[PDB]
């Protein structure tokens, strides 16, 4: 449901940082949780994605990533 902007990806170090909308502190996403029937998606600086803001023990995360 949610979507932001990712500040930054990095599929050769394996993950990213992005933007919440919302205006929200960063959250940490990662290449191998992405969520799409392709296998050719990608990521950048500013590429939009969807994902869901999981609580966790040293934060929130992003998890199904989907690229729009």
């Amino acid at each position: 449901m949610s979507k932001g902007i990712v500040k930054w990806f990095n599929s050769d170090k394996g993950f990213g940082f992005i933007t919440p909308e919302d205006g929200s502190k960063d959250l940490f996403v990662h290449h191998s949780e992405i969520q799409s029937g392709g296998e050719y998606a990608t990521l950048a600086d500013g590429q939009t994605v969807e994902y869901e803001v999981g609580q966790g023990q040293k934060g929130p995360c992003a998890n199904k990533v989907v690229a729009v």
